[PDB]
Formats: structure tokens, sequence, C-alpha cells
């Protein structure tokens, strides 16, 4: 048997996933077929439309010996490995899986991000952000980000007044925050791209004069998110 997961991806919260899963190879490999779940540092467990969820569908196409899991309404806590397997018959041998991250900002002005790109490893990059409610001179501004099968990190923020800045070290040489208070918005300079870097990004802001905070938690506003994908 040589089980193989595919179709996730990294996608927001409110968002919607397909996987797909070919049982194969030279012994029977009955399509009677589940789901497993396992949530990053934790033990794999079953999911099934049946656990607890009006959100997930499990179909099948019996001519391709494969089997789907729809998943709608993706909530963060879906984050996860998925691996297909039996759920009667009992352990196939385990296939590579399929990583499902669900992104999700933290916590008026209304935040803005500029769209990103698909960018070459090594390449550059700039991300804006921009009020539309209101004056964005009197916040703190901040860019979180959230990479495939991670948590969301803190990348950086710079002060009403632009004369604090401050970098999570995994990008201390390369980004660059800023802004124009002229044209209401901030930005990241992102040089150097990698791997590592390919997330959704969210811009997100607060009112100071307070600490300079590194949590999401501190942050009222926040934009949707966008997508930087870096390959090579």
């Amino acid at each position: 048997v040589q089980l193989v997961e595919s179709g996730g991806g990294l996608v927001q919260a409110g968002g919607s996933l397909r996987l797909s899963c070919t049982a194969s190879g030279s012994t029977f490999s009955i399509n009677a077929i589940g789901w497993y779940r396992q949530a990053p540092g934790e033990q794999r467990e079953l999911v099934v439309v049946d656990s607890v969820k009006g959100r997930f569908t499990l179909s099948r196409d019996n001519a391709k010996n494969t089997v789907y899991l729809q998943m709608n309404s993706l909530k963060p806590d879906d984050t996860a490995v998925y691996y297909c397997n039996a759920a009667g018959n009992r352990l196939y041998p385990w296939g590579q899986g399929t990583l499902v991250t669900v992104s999700s900002g933290g916590g008026e002005v209304q935040l803005v991000e500029s769209v990103g790109g698909l960018v070459q490893a090594g390449g550059s990059l700039r991300l804006s952000c921009a009020a539309s409610g209101r004056t964005f001179s009197d916040y703190a501004v901040a860019w979180f980000r959230q990479a495939p099968g991670k948590e969301r990190e803190f990348v950086a923020v710079i002060t009403r007044g632009g004369g604090s800045t401050v970098y999570t070290d995994s990008v201390k040489g390369r980004f660059t925050i800023s802004r124009d208070d002229a044209k209401n918005s901030v930005y990241l300079q992102m040089n150097s791209l990698k791997p590592e870097d390919t997330a959704v990004y969210y811009c997100a802001a607060d009112f100071m004069r307070s600490t300079l905070s590194y949590r999401a938690r501190a942050y009222e506003h926040w934009g949707q998110g966008t997508l930087v994908t870096v390959s090579s």
C-alpha cells in the first residue's frame, strides 16, 4: 500500500480547502478510509464530518481510489498535519501527509495591506500598510506573520514619530520598517528573501503614550492579511 495525501496549504481563517488521498499499490486497499489530524506538538487523533463539526465533508471517487475532505469555515484550531488511513479494518502504512495551516490575525481604524508577491529567494519585496479611517501618525504599527506549520510571530514595529524600531532576531539584517506619515502609511522592506519568509503578513496598530510590546494581544487594530510566497 502506498497512501499519498495532497492539496493542503496556507490559507486564512474563514477559508476553505479540499484534501485528497489516493490509495494505491499491490494489495487490496479497501476504500472505507478516514482522516487523521496531528496538531504541531501533539500526537495524531482522528477527525473522521464526525468529530463535532458542521463544517467538514467526507466524500469519495471510487473510479480513482481517492478520498476527499472538504474543509469549510476553517479555524486556526484546524492547523495540523493531515493523514488518511483506515478508521472494521486497521493500520495501513502512513504516507508523508499534507500540511494545513489556518492563519489568523490578532484582536475604528481600517488597516489595508498592499498585495505582497511571489518572488524568488534572495529577492526583495516591499509591503505597505495604510489606515483608511484615521491619521496613522499617532499609532505604533507592527508587522506580524504566520508561516506554514508555525505559530504567528512578531516581525517588526515602529513607534509614533518613527524614532524607535525593533526587529525579531531572524530578520535583523534583512527587513526594514519605516513610515511616511504624509502618505498615511507604514512599509516593510524585505531583503534577502528566504523560504522561512513565506507566510501571511499582517499589519497591526495601537495607540501609545505605554511600553513598546511585541505580543499580538497588545494591538487593537489589524489588517486582513497579505500573502508572501518565496520560490526558488
